[PDB]
């Protein structure tokens, strides 16, 4: 039978939150639990998925070397790597990468769902092959405050179904 | 296709990472140089990491799809987005190339230059100024920077002619 989050190598949980209302306690719990190198998590999502807002909250609203592997383009003096591949970031930091967050919308329509499921396939195909056990995933179900919002478990269930169809369409 | 017909300036200078004689690169860098930046461009084993060893504000999420925390390191960050975001603070780009070059190695180098140049030149009026850093100039197989530059120009035309 089909794709199930349950059968991935890594753990996958789904929690609701709200950037507009700064209700992100579950996401922070998860992040605090996961957090050559200091631990990191990755924030993953398209334009307007809430990432910049999430970073401001995490840096502002809380109470408290160079490796050229796979680099074709890097700036000076900053040493900013351009076209830096997810696969290389993961290979170089290995066990210091502790998890990955997918920012998704709790109020998704059938269209937005498809393009999101394709982004998950892409990124999960890389995390899952990067090491034994993959990298643990949070599906951060934003806009929880909206009258059209669905429970995280139903978003997770709709993503899992549409991911199966994306794999089929191959 | 001529480097002279680009909107940006293109210069080629010798240097030796192995011997630490890179004065002409450093001069160009110091002259070209948000804080001012330049970009260093080249495949694995072109000497970028050694070159950085010798040389050594608010977060913006435009075009960002993947970003780490706490570091705010951007992944898959597109050259076009870096350029659009920093604009006039980007002062130059260096192509790391080998002075000793088989005709094999030429085509792959030429394809890389076209890829990058087509993006720098489209980024603004007059594009981004280019240094062709001709490395390993001490070797007995080394050609002078003027010949490396002419070789690349003629190979770029051939690559472009594969339309």
């Amino acid at each position: 039978d089909g794709f199930k989050f349950a059968n991935l190598e890594a753990s996958v949980v789904a929690f609701e939150g709200s950037i507009n209302k700064r209700k992100i306690s579950q996401w922070r719990e998860w992040i605090d639990e996961k957090l050559s190198y200091q631990p990191s998590i990755i924030i993953a999502g398209p334009q307007n998925s809430g990432k910049t807002s999430l970073l401001t909250l995490l840096t502002t609203d809380s109470v408290r070397d160079y490796d050229g592997s796979g680099v074709t383009l890097v700036d000076f003096p900053g040493h900013v790597k351009l076209r830096y591949k997810l696969s290389d970031y993961l290979k170089t930091r290995a066990k210091f990468v502790k998890g990955l967050i997918f920012m998704v919308d709790s109020t998704v329509d059938p269209k937005k769902l498809t393009t999101t499921a394709e982004f998950l396939v892409d990124i999960l195909s890389i995390t899952e092959s990067s090491c034994e056990n993959g990298i643990d995933i949070l599906i951060a179900c934003n806009k929880s405050e909206l009258f059209t919002a669905r429970p995280p478990s139903k978003i997770k269930d709709a993503l899992e179904s549409e991911i199966q169809k994306v794999i089929e369409r191959r």
